[PDB]
């Protein structure tokens, strides 16, 4: 029985870690698609203060 | 065989563990990217509030 005990725990064991898993993937590219659309918001944040720039450039040409 | 069986219930042991933390963390940087979206949406409409007064002021010629 130790050595069917240990094969009952062992499966049980494997399929825990194969859930586990999963989240980790999920949430992995959860974090990715997050972290990309920080660096996006970055570019974009760049870009509007530019423009903003731009206000005050063509203001000081009138 | 029983040594073997042992054996590899504590490796799987282990190999919970190392994934119940690195899925702690992942959910912790998670949290945080998401408070950096939230954020910067927030400091971009700040922002277009702020394009939208100065060329009103502008336009008052």
């Amino acid at each position: 029985n130790a050595e069917v005990k240990l094969e009952e725990e062992n499966r049980s064991l494997k399929a825990d870690l194969q859930k586990l898993k999963d989240e980790l993937a999920s949430t992995k590219q959860k974090l990715e698609k997050a972290e990309n659309q920080v660096l996006a918001m970055r570019k974009q944040s760049e870009g509007l203060t530019k423009e903003y720039d731009r206000l005050l450039e063509e203001h000081a040409k009138l």
